[PDB]
């Protein structure tokens, strides 16, 4: 159950 996300509209893998 990782933590690891990426938003399409932030164009990031941060999403905390």
């Amino acid at each position: 159950v990782p933590i690891i996300y990426c938003n399409r509209r932030t164009x990031k893998c941060q999403r905390f």
